[PDB]
């Protein structure tokens, strides 16, 4: 399949700053969420699990679309708890109605990572709804009960190699498991509203414990409240993905140049931008414009 991105009609840069400025400040508004971590980090699991369906061998699913509004993939199994991210997006939505839903799901990532002090990530506009006959089926995301060979198998669909895989993985820095949503408990780290380089520190220097949960599934566990998943744990077993854990641990700005280009790829993925389309935008947070 070709998709090709089209420019909501007559909107620039303006417009998605407005849009951005909109999600952020609800961000600010609706802090009390999820015990004080607010939707930040709903959001940009929101992302990735709409973008996180894309199939290189057949350019299926991916963030063009706008799928995850049809019921068969709001309902997936996988999805589970991002329901709190769409309630969040919707009166972004009502107010900002020419946006496409594609284009809103994944500005509200990139809005998200950067209020949350994270990179700047250039975003592209010109996603375009297709209708409910495109949704892909459940079962393209990750399991997380899984090993190292598991994720770099799954991740090859999504055409990332092993920075990518690993950079993006970063991203649990944020946030929390829920047992109602996916079988799973806790936090990976402490600051977990703030973007940073933890998740890898976390990892190089707690002591690990494989313990069972609640819902009778194996997860890691440290004595400072911390928990890593199996696939995540997997990142430190490989010795691959070992050396670039290491790397990010280290240095904080390579994480963050290596996470923008890898997360802007995962969000780009599926999508032709034409010769004449306009440069990526790199919006200005609430701080930068002094709101
Ligand atoms: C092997 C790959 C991955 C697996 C198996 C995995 C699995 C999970 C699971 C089980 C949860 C907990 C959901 C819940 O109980 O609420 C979660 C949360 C989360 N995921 Fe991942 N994930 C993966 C990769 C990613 C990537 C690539 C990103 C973004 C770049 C991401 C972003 C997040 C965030 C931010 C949360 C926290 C959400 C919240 O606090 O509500 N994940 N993931």
């Amino acid at each position: 399949l070709v998709h090709v991105a089209s420019v909501e009609k007559g909107r620039s840069y303006e417009d998605f700053q407005k849009v951005y400025n909109a999600i952020a400040l609800k961000l600010r508004e609706d802090d009390e969420y999820d015990n004080y971590i607010g939707y930040g980090p709903v959001l940009v699991r929101l992302a990735w699990h709409t973008s996180g369906t894309w199939d290189k061998h057949d350019n299926t699913g991916g963030s063009y679309g706008g799928t995850y509004r049809f019921k068969k993939e709001f309902n997936d199994p996988s999805n589970a708890g991002l329901q709190n991210g769409f309630k969040f997006l919707e009166p972004i939505h009502k107010e900002f109605p020419w946006i496409s839903s594609g284009d809103l799901f994944s500005l509200g990532g990139v809005t998200a990572v950067q209020e949350m002090q994270g990179p700047k990530i250039p975003w592209r506009c010109g996603r375009v709804d297709t209708p409910e006959d495109t949704t892909p089926d459940n079962g393209r995301l990750p399991d997380a009960d899984k090993d190292a060979d598991y994720v770099r198998t799954f991740f090859q669909r999504l055409n990332m190699n092993d920075r990518e895989v690993v950079a993006l993985m970063g991203a649990h820095a944020l946030g929390k498991t829920h047992l109602k949503n996916s079988g799973y408990e806790g936090p990976w780290g402490a600051a977990n509203n703030v973007f940073t380089n933890e998740f890898y520190l976390n990892l190089l220097n707690e002591d690990w414990k494989l313990e069972k949960n609640d819902a009778n599934n194996e997860q890691w566990d440290s004595k400072s409240g911390y928990m890593m998943l199996p696939t995540d744990y997997s990142l430190i077993q490989d010795p691959k993905y070992l050396s670039i854990v290491k790397e990010y641990a280290n240095d904080q700005d390579k994480f963050f140049k290596d996470f923008s280009k890898a997360f802007e790829k995962l969000l780009e993925n599926g999508i032709t931008f034409p010769k004449d389309a306009p440069s990526p935008f790199i919006f200005k947070t609430l701080e930068e414009q002094g709101l």
